[PDB]
């Protein structure tokens, strides 16, 4: 077990060496080898550490009338592409070389996936078992009276996010601050945060956004004949039948988003509990059990089969649980053909060799989970332009659609005037749905989608360009390197 | 050894265990004695961190052409009174425990003295033994174009000052930055740092400040029948001899400035050798040969006698050097009998009780090295009100002065209008330097001392009220919470 | 919006010294700025030139800005540029023939025949 | 006849000369000498030329409702010292290259009487015996408008002063803009401009400043027995006769205060006659019949001699009229002792050499006529903090002073307790003036003799340095740039 901020860190320090000789070739400016060697191994010195760590202390007065000090922390980790973007975490663990680790990644999270976003994180030492509806205000409106003051708020300079312990509830009330305190004289106050409460300025489908983030990256791979050849796997979701590493906020939608496409979600988990049934289960059941239950230990159609999922059939995997459910002390047991991971660190780096050794595909946790970062991006741009997504455009093409329609009936009417007389051309049922049920909903679940597509895309074109094969982590990696690189590469970093 | 963090960390803990019980009997709003007990109880523990705590990374680009980054710190100890001010050190010793620990005594300085600054200190990884004259500009205006866009810079937010390895040359790079990029659209935005060169907005006796720190320091207490008898000692610089423990920018002037008042100087010393000539010694001769030789360990009216001046015959004596000078472990060998600090933490707390045992005074290093923090003060007075102190005002008492007394002559020509005829009230030659001589300058001799005065009564005031007797650090650190108490206490400090 | 230099002097480094300067100016008088006023390349002015400005604008005084990067154009297509910011003006000249050569109220005066596939032309550089 | 831009540029080309050899050997920067010598070279091309020159164009609607267009110009000659401060001409004349050129002047004239700003100018072509008393305000009122929205006015960046055509009712229109439509959020707006009306917030006596200004220049050299007696004068103002070239707000003043301190006004003249009575001329006549008559022409206890009053008797002389009065055309037809001028370019540089060459002391137009300038620095200040001078600290020194009296008195009462019994020890009339007729205009009257003083000395202590001898122009210049180099030497000028 390493620190997850040391074993993040060491990820693309590989990455960094391997697109280093490559680099130097491609860059052109006319300078010393050596010379502009000695560069990129400079520029890449300047991105691993982060910019700014901000530490604080509140003085939080409780609800009995005593006083506590709040340690919280924020770190941007550059300054890159601004405005920087990432979660509030809300935990004793919190510490500062945690809240820099996570920084790290999403800044690359933002690279692989491209959003124009720098990464934050940020966390306070505070376990919400203690306080209450009350105290939490008095503690998140006061920790965003603070970054604000200095410049770590603002929706330009920096946006906050929900993460555990956070759920829409906070974020409303960091914008209700930020816009009415500092950022007053500013139109853009309202997209200081994102994940808001759909009525004051939220997206639809900001909870189920992660999951079927999961879902279309698989997707984008499974149909790749150059992976599912070689990884000796038949291409399609119908074809196909796999298995979840639990039921978080990702498992309840990545499950159920992946059982509507034919795959056969084999068995499931619990973060205190094991179920299976090796033939197919029913998301929506369990979405009722697991809150009629609190729990599905005891889903009526499965078995509480004890035991790690991890080691149980599956032609694909999804560890979606907390950090590093895997290490190689099971690595001879992973029982799966493609991992794709949900959460951050779910696989220690050594058992990464024996999955390739054991000729697997371990699709990375950087850009999986990195589904839900695009649909904040997306908030970021509804509350930006004041104006939900396509509602000026919404009857526009609805009127030109099945105005063309009446076109190309028409002009069958020539070569049919009398053959077959009047002839129809409707929209069908799904057809119509995309007109009736237009909404700013659909052009996220369509812009989400492609973004992964793009993203997906350049990681299978990066791995063909180093011959990393089956080495998706490492060319994700270095995917994001390459890209942060050409930003300083072309800043004259220099401001002075 | 302690951690100089954790060593002065327990001073106040002291402190404000002493003042705890009198404080809630000195409070009078009406409330539970529990609770306003735990009251002040919990404001005590807000004001013990650190409210905000920087660290950053610079991307340097070096002479040769390569990169390299640069770890930077910022701490505020306290937002309790706008503007915080701090020095910034260079040194790669500096680590943000230290950081935190000086921003706690800048804190506690300006309570003591009575100057309206919060407490920062700022240091950077940096051994200026590498850099040029042009990199460390490369590096200081980069400094700050960092936190000036996290107003951690401004003249009304925070306020940088000079520490070691960062001499004027230095604090002129930072004011010609925020004064050109950011507080352009600012009037007082030369009031950014103090410490600058004169020509740039400085004040004339910046650098003998911190040793007319000293030298008034004593003369608040040496001139006490309450203490020198209980010290059996005898009231009068003109009475007493003493040593200095170096020649740093405090001893040369510290040493000078007592000297000039019949102080014998024993003995001095240095970093790198002993002098001693235990019948007086010249300041300006060592002025010369300290900067003819490059050390005086040669002074030919003197002796290399090797070995620790603390151990040396002094009617006072001034730990002018280093942290840490004492220990215990050479506390039975103070040949003292009042020691005046002059750095921050040259003796251990365990040594303080041998002193006290032993029967001497120890006046804290808390405000005496704090004359310089005043002289900012003034600095950064001067450039706020953009004039000359005085200047406006210095003919105008010249005329009124003599031409005051030239009513007394007159009026003297009414009982002895043939008398002794014509009768010259004049000035004297001192007096009439007061007139002729009249600068800025003067002002700040003048207004250094009271301040000096003022504060000390405060502390043999604070002493007799607990009784502390000779114990004078405590009842500074007392006296200091005391002050910072008062503001929480009454600014209902929730904000929300 | 000129300066009198001739580049064929200064370096890679100067010109930055200077660009970066000439922004630092005009940036503390009001004459750059995303609703303000917004330079452009011109001869002499590469993309290199233009990534140097924003880099400064976007770092001393339109900081607190989110338009800040929005000061110039131009720019290189990683820091916010434009595909085709190169092949514009002359896909510009193109566009700019075909809707005249397209007017037989013009072509027939001109006594010319209407449609590119008819015409033969030259270029002057 | 030069160009009034060419002919003050060639001064100090003169002034960077001389300094030049002796200011490297000054510096002391360990550098190569023909390097740290090329600097000061180069230094020396920085402050010659103006840092920012901007042009403008109005959409005047005049009031017969037609349109025009009002070239308007500014300029800030360097950023040197903000704020930058400079008059507003109005005179179809005024072009750009006339702009620069007196900018320039007010950077020195700051720098000799060592008031900190820069130097600035601005004009707009217009003849205002054309305009009305509502157009003017039309343009006034827009050509702030204009400034502001372009960081040329503003109390800390730049603030406009009274010119010829520019009187107080001027100064207000622009007050009553700037703060009022962007200084607006400011505590400092009204410090955007001086030579306001006294009622919203000027100062007593700025009408009368330049004049008594050239009196305490003369005062301060007459006094001097290393000149007097060079000069083959007698030491003294009672003691010689002088004359003026004309009666502008300056010679109204500067005749009468000199006036009053026993200096005989020989003769006077016109802009459009002579005036001639050897024996002595009243002031307050004049400033009758002037203004009684529009014209002195006709002054019945003189009379009108034709002819160039530079051309008659004086031991002192004072140019006070308009550009260029002496070109060495008659040189030969001095007839004076000391010259001191009045405003600015009065005679060619041609000449001074005569006038030398004849042995005389022809003190330098820079700092006399900035007598004004000093003024409107105090009024900067006035309206900076916001209180009157010294209402607050008036009836406190009124306490004071007479209740130390009474101590004399008491004390005397010891020695004299029988002898001559009580002792009246009390003011004189004129002393009881300075307590009763306490005023902020006996602070300017006071501190503004105070800065010619310090001043004048500056520059006969320069003389003495270079051994220019009877050379005060070239000294002052020299004296100006001594300053104004220090400055950019230590500046470290590069912000990148
Ligand atoms: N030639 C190649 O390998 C690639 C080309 N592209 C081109 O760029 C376009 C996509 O770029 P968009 O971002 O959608 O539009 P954009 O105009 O904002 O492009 C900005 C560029 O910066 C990079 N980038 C994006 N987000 C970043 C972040 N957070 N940190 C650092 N760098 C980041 C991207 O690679 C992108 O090419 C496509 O049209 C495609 O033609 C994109 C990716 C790879
Ligand atoms: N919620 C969000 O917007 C995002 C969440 N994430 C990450 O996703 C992960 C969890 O997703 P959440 O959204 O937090 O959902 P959640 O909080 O509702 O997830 C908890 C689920 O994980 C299960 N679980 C925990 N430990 C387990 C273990 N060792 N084995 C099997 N099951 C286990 C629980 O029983 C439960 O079903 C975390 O790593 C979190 O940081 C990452 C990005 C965004
Ligand atoms: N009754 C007492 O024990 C004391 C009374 N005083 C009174 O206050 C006046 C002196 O105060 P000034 O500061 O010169 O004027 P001021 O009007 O600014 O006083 C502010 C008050 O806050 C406190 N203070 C000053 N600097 C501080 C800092 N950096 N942090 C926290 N608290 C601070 C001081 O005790 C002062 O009384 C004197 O006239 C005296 O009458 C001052 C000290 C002790
Ligand atoms: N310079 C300033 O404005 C301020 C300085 N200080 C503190 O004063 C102390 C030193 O004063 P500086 O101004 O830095 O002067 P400096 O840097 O010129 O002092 C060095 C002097 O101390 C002597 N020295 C060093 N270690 C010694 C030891 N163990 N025994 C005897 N002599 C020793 C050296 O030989 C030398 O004479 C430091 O603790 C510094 O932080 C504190 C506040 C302001
Ligand atoms: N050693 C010398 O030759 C001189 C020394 N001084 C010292 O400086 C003090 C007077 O300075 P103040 O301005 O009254 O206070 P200050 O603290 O503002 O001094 C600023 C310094 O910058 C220079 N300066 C002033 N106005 C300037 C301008 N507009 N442009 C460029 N440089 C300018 C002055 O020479 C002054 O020494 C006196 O106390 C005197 O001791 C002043 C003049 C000459
Ligand atoms: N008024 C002010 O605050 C300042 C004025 N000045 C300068 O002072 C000069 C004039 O002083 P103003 O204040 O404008 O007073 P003004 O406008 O009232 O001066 C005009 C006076 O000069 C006389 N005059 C004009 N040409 C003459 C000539 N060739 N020979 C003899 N007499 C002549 C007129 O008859 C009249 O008495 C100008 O150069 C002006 O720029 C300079 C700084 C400030
Ligand atoms: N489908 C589904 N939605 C849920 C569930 N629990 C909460 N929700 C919320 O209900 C919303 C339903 O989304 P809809 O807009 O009605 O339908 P959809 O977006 O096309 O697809 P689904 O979200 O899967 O229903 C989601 O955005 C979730 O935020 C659940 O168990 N299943
Ligand atoms: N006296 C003194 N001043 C020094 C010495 N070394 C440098 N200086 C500087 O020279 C200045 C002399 O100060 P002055 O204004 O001329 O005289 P003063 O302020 O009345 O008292 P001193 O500073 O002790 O001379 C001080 O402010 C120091 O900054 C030194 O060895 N002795
Ligand atoms: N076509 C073309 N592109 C060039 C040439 N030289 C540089 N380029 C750059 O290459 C890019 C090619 O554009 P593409 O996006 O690949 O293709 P296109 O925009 O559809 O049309 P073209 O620009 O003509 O290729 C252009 O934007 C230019 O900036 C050239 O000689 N021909
Ligand atoms: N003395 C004098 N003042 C005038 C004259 N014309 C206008 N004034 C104004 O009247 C004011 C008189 O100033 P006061 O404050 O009353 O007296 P003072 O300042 O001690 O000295 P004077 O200005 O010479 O009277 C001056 O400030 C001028 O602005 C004039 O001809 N003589």
């Amino acid at each position: 077990d390493p620190n997850f901020f040391k074993m993040v860190e060491g990820f693309f320090d590989r990455g960094a060496s391997i697109v280093e000789d490559k680099l130097v070739e491609d860059l052109k400016t006319r300078e010393t080898e050596e010379q502009k060697r000695n560069r990129v191994r400079s520029i890449l010195r300047i991105i691993k550490p982060c910019n700014h760590v901000l530490s604080l202390s509140f003085p939080i007065r409780r609800d009995d009338g005593s006083w506590e000090v709040i340690e919280g922390y924020r770190a941007q980790h550059s300054q890159h592409r601004t405005p920087c973007k990432g979660g509030i975490r809300y935990s004793t663990d919190v510490s500062v070389d945690e809240v820099k680790a996570l920084a790290s990644l999403m800044t690359y999270k933002c690279a692989v996936v491209d959003v124009p976003f720098g990464g934050a994180k940020a966390g306070v030492k505070i376990n919400p078992k203690n306080y209450t509806d009350n105290e939490l205000e008095k503690i998140t409106r006061r920790f965003t009276m603070e970054l604000a003051k200095k410049g770590f708020i603002g929706p330009g300079v920096d946006v906050p996010a929900p993460d555990m312990s956070t759920g829409e509830r906070e974020m409303s009330w960091i914008a209700d601050t930020y816009a009415s305190t500092i950022g007053h004289y500013d139109i853009n106050a309202h997209a200081c945060v994102t994940g808001k409460p759909i009525s004051q300025g939220g997206i639809h489908g900001r909870i189920s956004a992660t999951g079927r983030g999961v879902f279309h990256g698989i997707e984008n791979f499974i149909n790749e004949a150059s992976y599912m050849s070689i990884l000796g796997m038949t291409p399609g979701f119908g074809d196909k039948t796999f298995v979840v590493q639990g039921f978080g906020n990702v498992g309840l939608h990545s499950m159920r988003y992946l059982h509507r496409f034919g795959a056969k979600c084999i068995t499931v988990g619990e973060s205190d509990g094991s179920i299976w049934n090796p033939d197919g289960i029913d998301p929506k059941e369990l979405e009722d059990f697991k809150l009629q239950h609190g729990t599905i230990l005891g889903f009526p159609k499965a078995k509480i089969y004890e035991g790690s999922i991890l080691e149980v059939d599956c032609d694909i995997l999804i560890p979606a649980a907390s950090e590093k459910q895997l290490t190689k002390s099971n690595a001879p047991r992973v029982k799966a053909k493609i991992i794709a991971e949900g959460a951050n660190g779910p696989t220690t780096p050594e058992a990464d060799k024996i999955f390739l050794e054991r000729n697997i595909m371990v699709i990375p946790d950087l850009y999986l989970n990195a589904g839900g970062v695009t649909v904040s991006y997306f908030e970021w741009l509804n509350n930006l332009n004041h104006v939900s997504y396509g509602r000026l455009t919404f009857k526009y093409e609805r009127d030109s659609n099945y105005h063309l329609l009446m076109s190309v009936q028409e002009s069958l009417e020539r070569k049919f005037g009398k053959h077959g007389g009047t002839i129809p051309i409707v929209p069908t049922a799904e057809f119509q749905d995309r007109i009736s049920g237009a909404s700013e909903k659909d052009i996220v679940h369509s812009g989400l989608a492609y973004t992964m597509e793009r993203s997906a895309r350049q990681i299978m074109r990066t791995a063909m360009k180093y011959n990393l094969g089956l080495d998706l982590r490492t060319a994700a990696y270095v995917n994001a390197i390459e890209k942060v690189f050409r930003v300083y590469n072309e800043a004259g970093v220099t401001f002075t």
